[PDB]
């Protein structure tokens, strides 16, 4: 038995971690109630005036984010913006596992974040992405987990095997189309539907953007040389969606690095290849926490091309969070994740 | 006393400049006349079968594809941006002006046109684009124009005028997201409504888009160093619209690639630099010819970013072929086309 | 030479006056003059802000809504937030030419606005829908223009013409669907992108919505019979507009409905009825002042359907105050207003 | 204990039942086995190049649609369009479980279908939408069942608790949105991208569409007088997705409206009536087979409301067809099914 708390329930992330769970098989045998639920947001309202593809827990209140709602559990969620949550992993009892799906423990270099997000740095919590070499066995058993952001768990996932392998260059250039609930749900004028619908556009360029030394940080780790990440974030008119375009000029040919993802990814159950001709699409894997994988190679530019279209709120943020909650209590890793997504 | 005619006038193209012409002030005035509107299939038909926005020609048949037909006109649109359109443009009085909007006479070297299509080059015929340098004056006046392509179209207003005071590497990442529109009407599945819904996708990546050459084309015309195009084009949930995000290595300060654009297009009327601070979205082009543009400087990754929005539809095919045509008869090159695109 | 005004200019209406003026004949020659533009809680910021697609204007700077920023001009638009317009069409000096695209002016009975809206009566301007009989008589020429309502404006010109004639019943049922820009930019939560995307939703349903007296009001303007009405709009994916489904009971055939209808809007250059086996889209008359209309009968249940696509931003908001401002300034009807859609 | 094959897997219907099948509690435990996935043109292809979301089978055949594929089967989902079923339905050994998402084996009157379907009228196997009246004892162990449309399940599950009770009088306005998903697969020139996008077109108005007398038969099956549909459907920019507004007259109260509801549906857990002041969203049981309702009245208009959403492709379609193949073999109703929606 395991009772469980979403922090930042109100909203989009956390709502669609709810959804994960109600279809959990935990859940659906008695080992894991669904406790408390909690926001700032409306607080006193019902869970259904938020979710109402939330029925089954329609009728719950929201309680306010606090100590005593949040303690008394053996895992909660946080899912907040940065700077909320690091107060609070330390006002709750630390015999309990916590999932930031925030940033706020999710970076190793200090100075890094101070400069990216213009607070002190609270430390660094295991990755919330098995796939990646190491992190899969830092988290079996782990209390503690911080969740990637949604864009670097694509540009990881579309880019490590070249990187690890020695296949390609470290100055990489990566351009990756979303959906504006990855945005989050704070009201604001530039996210309302008339804005949105029939509109593209591009913010935080130019390396300016706070996932940026996060794609940078985790490609380090499967090389020797620094990176460079060339990042760039456009909204598209979708709900859900991350197809992420990820270049870097290299000089080995392609059937060298078909190896590599084929290498890197023949008992991964998440990560799925393109068929040699065939592509990801964010429609394929809408619902579902797989991410669909292609490569090729321009030579008349020596640029090499990867591309990976995952759900920015499955395997971007709540499947990411639980596929690792299922490696922290040692549960089986793939329960409560489909890899069939809802398209059309 | 000009009199004009469209040939596959059933395609999103020759409706959008059928859209156009009916907005000319010539129109209005009297020294323009819709004449033929002719189309492969379909032949035989009510035009407002196919455009219901074009109510006041919707009465109007549609004849076939013939010498015969679109002969007799003052000057002719050869609207198949796929369809091929080097016979039909061999078959015409030549000092009656033609413009293609398919891509046959766009090409200057002729190892290319057959690598990338594999059949039997034509010419080049001057290049519709009056903003690029060198152009206007090819076009001020010619009777056979070649209209580009709706993604070279952006990347070289984005990338032009900082590869060519070289303050750029002659090396380029281009990833360009665009509407359906731009895919023609030709009916196919993966073209679909519940497809395209609610997901994006790659597609002739790896440099192996038929406009991926077009660019490089586009961009020796400013530097005699070594070019090289690395293209991905994103298809997206909207109609219209083409966001394109092009990136290069550079060394230069921003001040000095921000100033060598308002120099570029301080006195283009179409062009428009984004003030400091605000970014290029798709949706504030949209049914207009307007080019909104953004540069910035990537720091630790020594890279360019350059942005542009266009409407696929206008300035990428129609807009362009009605501006040359206005250059190419000599009449006020803003003439009928606006620079207030409609939104929301 | 006369100079306008916009209060909320910030808004949709407001941003869609001011690209309507910017295209009017009257404002390229100079005999109009755009002015004052003026928003409830912004004032300082350039409106290219709120507007990235009025670039002409995008350098001027918005002004707070005092009668004394609104005097000395002779035309004032107000698209402000609905209620509270009336105290200050009362701060300006009479003699000079109000649109109110509020509500605040037109209802006729007080006894049916303080039921719907809360708020001593007002008063009734000219009803601003030229179509409908008798309005244009009184809006020629005339200083106070009220602007009707989206969803009335479609239903209207769908209904009243079959209800001139009395050849339907009184008691009309009407389900419209239209796109978000309608519930104006008052960013809240259900307007979101990820909200509305992909979804859809009636609301104020059962004769609440505040537009269904409206429909009667209008609908007895041109029948002795008592006129019922089962309003229920519906919000859809779609960033402009309306297409309205209006039913009621008959006991005529559909050659005298047709030759009916057709012998209403032939007169009318904005209004254009279906070619028999065609039914209106609201994407074949978006960004123009349109309004497509179709009637065909039922038989096997005795009810005649007409369907009418407008656009909600111009026939249904700006269109017509420019519409009513061409024939009260004397200036022609169709001046600046258009037919022709932006499609697809 | 069962094996299943699907015909016409390469269509939507097809596709869904694929995903529901994967998902279902006996297939995990063996129970459950899928056997054949036959469709014309694409046969002896793969089916993830048809459906790239449903990788666990993406290596699997297309094999032509014989009876010889088909052969050998407890059960056979028939996802092929009108009168394909009828000629395959008798070339499968009668001892089979039938399942038809097809019009062919609906309707119980046979004059109507001749008048409506245009050729022979081949008889009448259980409807599947088990929620009805005396319905779901008619599939408890059946070996043949006729899948209801989308819009037949929303307007009867909208409409039937009120005329059963003798609540509304038989006359009934149906208009339902719907995504465009609603219309198969078929590339044709209407249902592409550029044109649903932004705009919304009603269709089939005014009884001509096929589902008019389906709606009226479930709902003549309740009622002692007769009862008229006036049917009207309307394409929306969505993939998935249906809002029936139902009206009919009344002189009742509202609460007793309601208790007929709050009685007829409480028992069943796929149906969702709402909270007070909740009103149903398709975006909330999109991927999911529980349908939202919610009445009201409209006490001036003396009319009655009924709103009901659906999954199109879900409860309109695949998920009745497992709900029922679920009944058919004797299984729960509720297995492999879910009531959580996937917002947004
Ligand atoms: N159809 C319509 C749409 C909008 C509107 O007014 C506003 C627009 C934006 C913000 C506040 C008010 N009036 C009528």
């Amino acid at each position: 038995a395991t009772k469980v708390a979403v922090a930042g329930a109100s909203g989009y992330a956390g709502g669609e971690i709810l959804r994960l769970l109600l279809g959990h098989p935990a859940y659906a045998d008695g080992r894991l109630r669904i406790g408390a639920l909690t926001a700032a947001t409306s607080a006193g309202s019902t869970l259904g005036e938020h979710h109402p593809h939330l029925t089954p827990l329609a009728h719950r209140v929201v309680e306010p984010t606090e100590a005593a709602v949040l303690g008394g559990h053996d895992a909660v969620f946080l899912a907040l913006p940065h700077g909320h949550s690091a107060v609070l992993a330390q006002q709750l009892s630390p015999e309990t596992l916590i999932i930031d799906c925030g940033a706020d423990f999710r970076l190793t270099d200090a100075a890094v974040w101070e400069r990216f997000y213009g607070s002190s740095h609270a430390g660094s919590w295991p990755y919330g992405l098995p796939e990646l070499p190491g992190a899969r066995d830092q988290l079996r058993g782990t209390r503690r987990i911080a969740v990637p952001g949604c864009y670097p768990t694509a540009a990881l996932l579309a880019l490590f095997p070249a990187l690890a392998a020695d296949l390609i260059e470290p100055a990489v250039t990566v351009v990756a189309v979303s959906g504006t609930s990855g945005a989050g749900r704070a009201a604001t004028t530039d996210l309302l539907g008339a804005e949105v619908i029939g509109s593209a556009r591009a913010y935080n360029i130019a390396g300016v953007h706070r996932h940026t030394p996060e794609i940078a940080q985790g490609l380090r780790a499967v090389t020797d040389r620094d990176v460079s990440v060339s990042f760039t974030p456009v909204l598209i008119p979708a709900s859900r969606g991350i197809l992420a375009t990820c270049t870097a000029r290299t000089r080995s040919p392609l059937s060298q690095l078909r190896a590599a993802y084929e290498k890197a990814y023949h008992a991964e159950p998440f990560i799925y290849l393109m068929p040699e001709g065939q592509l990801p699409r964010t429609g394929a894997v809408i619902g579902s926490n797989a991410a669909h994988i292609a490569v090729a190679v321009d030579e008349d530019a020596q640029t090499f091309v990867a591309i990976a279209a995952i759900d920015n709120l499955v395997k971007g943020t709540a499947g990411a969070a639980v596929q690792s909650m299922n490696l922290a209590l040692g549960w089986p890793e793939t329960d409560g994740l489909s890899v069939v997504g809802v398209a059309p």
